[PDB]
Order: C-alpha cells, then sequence, then structure tokens
C-alpha cells in the first residue's frame, strides 16, 4: 500500500484526504462514484453501476448533491438552511462517502447513513451528517450514501421499464451493494454493516429489511423517525400512474403513451419539475410528498401490511425510535397561527383547520373523532393545549403511531429490538421554544457535534452524544446497544409482551413501557376502521 489515504477498489484506484478530529486526523474519501451519472436519456431509469476507471479518482471534496426544492421560507435562518443543500445541485449526484479511522483497522464494524428529507430533499453533505466524529470515537468505518429525490428518484409509470418507480430505492441498494463489494478495502466487514437513517431515511432502511433484493446487502438496521408504512412514506402504483401523467399535464406533455410521457419528461430542464412538484398532491397535506416508493410487486412483492403480518422480511436486530415533538415544524410550515417567533398559541378556530390539514384523508366523522380525542373539554380554549394538541396530532399520525405498528409487527418474528424516545430539547436550539423536541434533531446527538466546543452545547449534552454514540455503534457492532456486563443502566429489550423503551435525555434513564399505546390505537385500529366503515 505504502499509503494509508489510497485505496484500490473493484471499480477504481481512490485517493483520500486527511481530516482533523478533535485534535486527533482520520482518513475520509469523498465523492466515490457507485453509479453511472442518471443524465439525459438515463434520467427516471434504474441506475447503472459505475463503469470502472482508469487511474485516481480525486476524492478528497464533497460531490454535488441530488437536483431537489429548496426551503426559503426562512431565508438566512440557520435552523432551516442546514438541512438545504451546500454544495450544488446536479442529476450526477450518486456518490458516496467514507469515514476510515486512522490507523486503518483489520475487518471492522460499518454503518451506512441514509438521509431523510421525505423523498424530496436531502443530501449526504451537511454538516450534521459529518461523519468524522463517529468514524473517530467509536471506531467505526461510516460510509453515507445519496440518492435521488424528487421526480428524478420516483417518478412512477409502473409497466414501463423506462421510469418503473422505486430508482432511488435502487439507487441506495447499489450504493449498498457497492459497500458488499469494496468495503474490505477499507477497513470494514461486510459481514458487519448497519444501515441507518432518519426520516424517509428511517423508512427507507424499513424498506431495505422488507425487500427481497436489499436484505441480503446488510445485517442490522437503525431507524430514526420513519418507518416504510408511514402515510407519506409510499403510494398505490395506481396513484403514482395518475400524479406522473399530472407532471405531464402540468408541462405541456403528450399523454397517450409511457414512452410520449417519458420522452417529453426528459426534455425538461430539471428546476423545471421541481417548480410543478407540488401541483401533483390531490390535497393536500401541507408540503410535497409527491414522488415516493411505490408498492409494485417488484421491490415490495405484495402490501407492506400484508408483508409485516406473514412475516416477510428480513429477521435480524433493530433499534429505533421517535423525537417528542415530531409534528411541530409541519404545524410552523404549513398551518395558520403556527409561526416561528410567536409562542403560536392556538384559538379554537384555528384548532378545527390544523385538523383538517393534518387528516385530509378524513371526513367529518373523522375529524370529529380525532377532535374528540385531543381536546380537553374542561378546558378547550386553551391556546397552549390547542396548540400542543395539534402538534401531537400530527407526529402521532405521521411519525409515531406508523413506527410503533411498525414496531409491533417487526418484533413478533425479528431477533431483538430496542426502542427509544428522544426528549431532549438542545440548550443552543435556534427555533423556538413551543416546537420542542424537533424532527431531525437527535441527528446532531448521533453524529457528534456536540463534541465540538466551538458549538456551545452543554457538557450533559457532551455526555448524551456520548452514550448516543455508543449505542449506536456498540450495537452495529453486536446486535446490542448495551456493553458486555458494564455497571452502567441497561436499556430493555423490547418485546411484545412488555414492550419497553427508554428515554434519551440527560437525566438519569428511566425504562416506560407501551410508547403512546393510547394514541396510537386510536390511529392504528379505530380511525381507520371508522374511515372504512363511512
Ligand atoms: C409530519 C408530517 C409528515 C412528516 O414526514 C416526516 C418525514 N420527513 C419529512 C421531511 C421533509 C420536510 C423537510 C423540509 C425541511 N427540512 C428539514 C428536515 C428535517 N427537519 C427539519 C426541521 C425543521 C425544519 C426543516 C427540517 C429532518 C429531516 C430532514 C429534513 C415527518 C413528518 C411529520
Ligand atoms: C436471536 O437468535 C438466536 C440464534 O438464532 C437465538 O438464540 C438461541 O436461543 C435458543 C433458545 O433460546 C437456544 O437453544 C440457542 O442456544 C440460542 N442460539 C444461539 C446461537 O445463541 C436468540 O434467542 C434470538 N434472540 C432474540 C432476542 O429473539
Ligand atoms: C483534488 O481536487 C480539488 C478540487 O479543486 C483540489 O483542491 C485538490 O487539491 C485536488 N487534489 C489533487 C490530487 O489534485
Ligand atoms: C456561542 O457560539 C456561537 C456559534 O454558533 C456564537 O455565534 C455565539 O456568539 C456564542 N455565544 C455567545 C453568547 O457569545
Amino acid at each position: 500500500d505504502h499509503s494509508e489515504l489510497l485505496v484500490n477498489t473493484k471499480s477504481g484506484k481512490v485517493m483520500g484526504t486527511r481530516v482533523p478530529v478533535l485534535s486527533s486526523h482520520i482518513s475520509a474519501f469523498l465523492g466515490i462514484p457507485f453509479a453511472e451519472p442518471p443524465v439525459g436519456n438515463m434520467r427516471f431509469r434504474r441506475p447503472e453501476p459505475k463503469k470502472p476507471w482508469s487511474g485516481v479518482w480525486n476524492a478528497s471534496t464533497y460531490p454535488n448533491n441530488c437536483q431537489q426544492y429548496v426551503d426559503e421560507q426562512f431565508p438566512g435562518f440557520s435552523g432551516s438552511e442546514m438541512w438545504n443543500p451546500n454544495r450544488e445541485m446536479s442529476e450526477d449526484c450518486l456518490y458516496l462517502n467514507i469515514w476510515v479511522p486512522s490507523p486503518r483497522p483489520k475487518s471492522t464494524t460499518v454503518m451506512v447513513w441514509i438521509y431523510g428529507g421525505g423523498f424530496y430533499s436531502g443530501s449526504s453533505t451537511l454538516d450534521v451528517y459529518n461523519g468524522k466524529y463517529l468514524a473517530y470515537t467509536e471506531e467505526v468505518v461510516l460510509v453515507s450514501l445519496s440518492y435521488r429525490v424528487g421526480a428524478f428518484g420516483f417518478l412512477a409509470l409502473h409497466g414501463s421499464q423506462e421510469a418503473p418507480g422505486n430508482v432511488g430505492l435502487l439507487d441506495q441498494r447499489m450504493a449498498l451493494q457497492w459497500v458488499h463489494d469494496n468495503i474490505q478495502f477499507f477497513g470494514g466487514d461486510p459481514k458487519t454493516v448497519t444501515i441507518f437513517g432518519e426520516s424517509a431515511g428511517g423508512a427507507s432502511v424499513g424498506m431495505h429489511i422488507l425487500s427481497p433484493g436489499s436484505r441480503d446487502l446488510f445485517r442490522r438496521a437503525i431507524l430514526q423517525s420513519g418507518s416504510p408504512n408511514c402515510p407519506w412514506a409510499s403510494v398505490s402504483v395506481a396513484e403514482g400512474r395518475r400524479r406522473a401523467v399530472e407532471l405531464g399535464r402540468n408541462l405541456n406533455c403528450n399523454l397517450n403513451s409511457d414512452e410520449e410521457l417519458i420522452h417529453c419528461l426528459r426534455e425538461k430542464k430539471p428546476q423545471e419539475l421541481i417548480d410543478v412538484e407540488w401541483n401533483v398532491l390531490p390535497f393536500d397535506s401541507i408540503f410535497r410528498f409527491s414522488f415516493v416508493p411505490v408498492i409494485d410487486g417488484e421491490f415490495f412483492p405484495t402490501s407492506l401490511e400484508s408483508m409485516l403480518n406473514s412475516g416477510n422480511f428480513k429477521k435480524t436486530q433493530i433499534l429505533l425510535g421517535v423525537n417528542k415533538d415530531e409534528g411541530s415544524f409541519f404545524l410552523l410550515y404549513g398551518a395558520p397561527g403556527f409561526s416561528k417567533d410567536s409562542e403560536s398559541k392556538i384559538s379554537r378556530e384555528d384548532f378545527m383547520s390544523g385538523v383538517k390539514l393534518s387528516v385530509p384523508h378524513a371526513n367529518d366523522l373523522g375529524l370529529d373523532a380525532v377532535t374528540l380525542q385531543y381536546t380537553d373539554w374542561m378546558d378547550d380554549n386553551n391556546g397552549i393545549k390547542n396548540r400542543d394538541g395539534l402538534d401531537d396530532i400530527v407526529g402521532d399520525h405521521n411519525v409515531i403511531c406508523p413506527l410503533m405498528h411498525f414496531v409491533n409487527k417487526y418484533t413478533k418474528f425479528g431477533n431483538g429490538t430496542y426502542l427509544y424516545f428522544f426528549n431532549h430539547r438542545a440548550s443552543n436550539l435556534v427555533w423556538p421554544e413551543w416546537m420542542g423536541v424537533i424532527h431531525g434533531y437527535e441527528i446532531e446527538f448521533v453524529f457528534g457535534l456536540p463534541l465540538v466546543k466551538e458549538l456551545n452545547y452543554t457538557a450533559e449534552e457532551e455526555a448524551l452524544s456520548r452514550r448516543i454514540m455508543h449505542y449506536w455503534a456498540t450495537f452495529a457492532k453486536t446486535g446490542n446497544p448495551n456493553e458486555p456486563h458494564s455497571q452502567e443502566s441497561k436499556w430493555p429489550l423490547f418485546t411484545t409482551k412488555e414492550q419497553k423503551f427508554i428515554d434519551l435525555n440527560t437525566e438519569p434513564m428511566k425504562v416506560h413501557q407501551r410508547l403512546r399505546v393510547q394514541m396510537c390505537v386510536f390511529w392504528n385500529q379505530f380511525l381507520p376502521k371508522l374511515l372504512n366503515a363511512t
């Protein structure tokens, strides 16, 4: 080798870069391709594996982020801008990143990060997805993948093979193929790969657990605030088709045959599709899960629920959880009365509307049912209560109760579940109090940022991040987040009978049972039953 930053891989030779890590240093390989650029006539198709290359691929800088809608609701605002692309956007975007410990290890554990963003945005290159503190602190090879989002990734004319749909999931699978085939040269154990991810990354993980074509490519799985059965995470092939033809209609396109339609859509510039993306949604939910995975009979042989009942999925160990206020950012962005700079107390009227916004698929009875469920009628004009109740509505319906359904289903067949509730609101949070513990805001703990002194996290936050990185890495290494026979308090296994989970915050650990049963019984059993009858 005569070098640490040089690696020969079944695709090509790769030149690394040396990086500082809290006064130490590590190796890092940025922007390694794993597939052919999906440009021109390749748009909306299955990816192809990268054609192997003569020479030294300069893997010393982050790659172009994929093409997505950017978030300008708060220009200049870091809380919101941290999530936007920070490298140039381009259809040429299927690369990946490895952080290897230094000195290069023998065959140690690999974690692969799959970003979220609702399947319409996201980027592998964000400050908070910086793999170096975790790769360093826990001695793991940390990969981060990238995948087409939006129409580029999920336009779906089932029957067609030109835009079959799901292709963004296939992007991830191929990144995962590549880890299977090449991570050995980098010091990592291809028999010890944990895929982890948040939001749509969390659901993508769960979809790889489910899909036959992906199960064999990894060992263990972490799902953070996302689950494949989330209502924003998939659509029927009928509704993908319907939505895809509506992108044509919106862009003046021939609609007689798929060939016609795809051809038209392939001619248009990127920002053009992005600009009419919103306008495919029936009406509506706020924000733009236009193009998402399809239940296609291929990647997904049958319906998720049926897969999940029959046990048709990978049986291994999972670690997963939710944040206390998943819903808060949705309300801020899409619902009246809710604004970044006020306490956002909610009139009783703005509650009726907010309910309607959050449960689009429901009839008047559904809305009454949800309203009854979440309303204190001894004090129905409390604007804090109404504001918080709406938050819980949105959080439970879209993240917690689908996640709890998945957990109870998986655990009947799987080989060990661990379940967390992250309810710490960070000291240095730039968002207003009423949002609480926000969708996405445990990521920074997982990826080590509170160990950087520059960023003003408290010491008790430094200890939390260290504890969490350990749980995560110990779990990836062993299928269990606890240390062999250590003094520290044990995070119990989640079981069907007893359903224990822990909080994840600065106070000493507490174990609980049945995370949000009452509401989840409502969302998972009662409400669907009531809508199917009426
Ligand atoms: C209620 C209803 C639907 C929901 O779907 C999801 C899962 N993914 C949604 C992410 C797509 C919206 C992201 C646009 C802004 N990017 C952010 C993202 C996240 N958190 C944010 C918090 C505050 C402001 C912006 C955030 C975390 C996920 C990455 C994108 C969560 C969720 C909650
Ligand atoms: C995970 O699976 C392992 C192995 O597939 C299970 O361990 C076996 O348990 C049976 C009965 O408990 C024993 O007869 C064997 O000695 C164990 N085998 C091994 C290889 O350890 C284990 O119980 C499963 N874990 C969970 C939490 O479901
Ligand atoms: C790798 O690429 C970047 C792009 O500007 C450059 O800064 C860096 O010095 C290059 N290294 C080599 C080996 O050329
Ligand atoms: C704490 O650090 C931040 C960096 O995000 C810095 O901008 C800020 O000025 C510091 N706080 C105070 C009170 O000076």
